[PDB]
Formats: structure tokens, sequence, C-alpha cells
């Protein structure tokens, strides 16, 4: 039976996820959680998930940005978000940390908070430590989108949503998604 | 004919609201503008409604708590947020400050913002001077619950929004409102 993504509310959400540990990352269970969180990420397109997304208490993170989900994409928006694909990636007991200290203003979304969108400030160049599906030691140096999808998964691990780390006045429902920035808003786009 | 409720997004909500030329605030306009928003506020039941939540930039709000809205909740919730009805209340121009620092924590939402509430703090009593429906000189003290209605909507009139003002992640779906704080967060109720 696949889980379902649980929401705002949840503990799970807002608390901090413990490691897995190296050497049952091999396991058929985290294995199942790994494929569950793969399943749920993919079944309703959005390119990133994070175990506490579906009621699991631990560190591990996905996300998959596909030619086709960009396929449909102003390429102008494309360009400006530095969106390009990258094959899934699952990571363990991922530790963040910024490359250097250009950042990037863009809309964001989360699967447990719908319906609505924020612009938050992300690092527009990050390496990430970890393991991956078979518990290999690895590291990952990812910038523009796939940087902040890294970002915002990590975040979830710590129960962190975006939510309490967005722009003032930018909070908006999905269908006022693209209105006019409100004065006073810092503007969409990064630093180079 | 009646305007809908400005969901977050729309530029007007973000914004702040001029004032109302004080001597207009009897004209036949503005008194639409006023009669609308009591409409709208009684129509999709709340306690309290700004201009701009109608797409009107004019500093004006309107309030008012009946106990058939506060039929609906608990009386062991009532009690602890203070929650008293009081008669419709129009403030043009209001001026909202604290009476003492006294706060308070307890789930606020927004009908520019459904499916969702979060915990913000509150001054428990406040002041606000404005002038009424028929453009009088008022000042009103309040403490409680309408206390707090009164800052929620007098905000909108700067554009500002609970949300860019709730303690972090205690913002939850409507559902999961009754499920627990997390660990770190700070309780609800008063000091
Ligand atoms: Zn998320
Ligand atoms: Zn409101």
């Amino acid at each position: 039976d696949l889980p379902e993504i649980v929401a705002s509310g949840d503990p799970v959400l807002h608390e901090k996820a413990r490691e897995v540990d190296p050497g049952e990352i091999g396991s058929e269970r985290i294995q199942k959680i790994i494929d569950d969180m793969i399943k749920v990420m993919r079944l309703a397109p959005g390119v990133g998930l994070a175990a506490p997304q579906i009621g699991v208490p631990l560190r591990i993170i996905v996300l998959e940005d596909t030619k086709e989900y960009i396929s449909y994409a102003p390429k102008e928006e494309i360009l400006a978000q530095e969106r390009r694909h990258f094959d899934l990636m699952v990571m363990v007991n991922p530790v963040l940390k910024e490359r250097s200290n250009k950042k990037a203003l863009f809309f964001e979304g989360c699967l447990s908070v719908d319906g609505f969108r924020a612009a938050v400030e992300r690092y527009l160049e990050v390496v990430v430590t970890g393991y991956d599906r078979q518990g290999k030691r690895i590291e990952v140096n990812a910038s523009g989108w796939q940087a902040r999808i890294l970002q915002h998964e990590c975040d979830h691990l710590d129960g962190n949503l975006y939510v309490d780390k967005m722009v003032p006045r930018t909070f908006r429902t999905v269908d006022n998604l693209d209105l006019p920035l409100a004065e006073g808003c810092p503007k969409l786009g990064s630093h180079h």
C-alpha cells in the first residue's frame, strides 16, 4: 500500500529527521521507503520529495527533473531559473553547504502546502555529501534549479518549510502565481 | 451585486491602502463600499474584513463577533481566547496601538488565504482611533479576541498578512488544526 503525503500541521513535517544507519540503507526496509518516495514524487508531478513528507522521520531525499517536465515551461523562465534536467537522485543523510554567496529569487511550492506559492531566496550553487541508494558515499555539486530543489528538500529534514523562509508579501495562490509583484518586493532573478 | 474576496497574490492585498477623506465618509460612494464589506463579511461567515480584501485600496475595516459565530466553538476554547461577541463595528482610517505589553498566541486565518491557519502573536489589549460609518470621530478600546481581529484587519490596511507574521512551523492545514505544536514551539494562550 503506497503512502500519502502528509501536510502542514503533522509534527514529522516540523521536527528534525534522524539519520539512517549507513549499512541499513541497502535494506529491503529502507529501499522500500526510497521506492515509495520516488513513486509519490512522480505520481503528483513534483521534482523533489523528503521522507518526512510521507510520514518517515528519516534523513532521506529524492529528486528528478526531466526533459519532459521542462518541455512545458517558458523558454525564458527555464533560462532565468537555469533549469536543466538531471537523472533521478537519492540521498540519505545528506549534508548541504553553499559553494558561494550568489543567490536567486523565484517562486517555490511544496506538495505539503498546495494551492499556494511564494518567492524564496536560495543559494545559486551548492555541494551535498551523503549516501546514495546502495549506501555508497557520495558528493554532489549543483547550481541553478537543481540546487534549489536540494535546499528545499534538505530543509524538510530539519523540519523547515518555505513558508517560514519566504519573502514578505509574495505568498500567493497558484492561480495568482503570475501576478504583478507588489511594490517593495525584491525582483526575481539571480546575481549571476 | 456583490464583489468577491481577493485571494493572496493580488497586488492590492500587499500594498498600503490610502486614507479616505473624512467628510467623504458620509459619501454615497464610500457608504456603498462599507455596505459591501459588511455584506461580504457576513456572506462568507467572517468576523473581520478590510477594504483591500474586495479590491478597494482604502483604509476601511469592518468587524463583528456573533454568539452564533461563537456558538460553533467549544467554550473551553472561547474562554481561553477571551472571545466575546461585539456589535458590528466599522472603522475608516483606523489607527491601532497597544494598551499594554501583554500578548497571546492562538491560531488565525484569513479569507484571503483559505484552507490554512497558523498561530500568531497578538497584543491582548489595544486602542483604536478613527471614524465610524457616519464619519464620526471615535476611539475604541478592546481586549481578547476582538483585540486580535482589530490587529489582523488593520494589518491588511498596510498590506500585511498573518503568514508573514506567524510563529515558525505552526502554519497548517485547517484539517491538521487540532494536531500538536512542534517541539520548539511556544505554547498557545496568554503568558
Ligand atoms: Zn516540500
Ligand atoms: Zn484576513
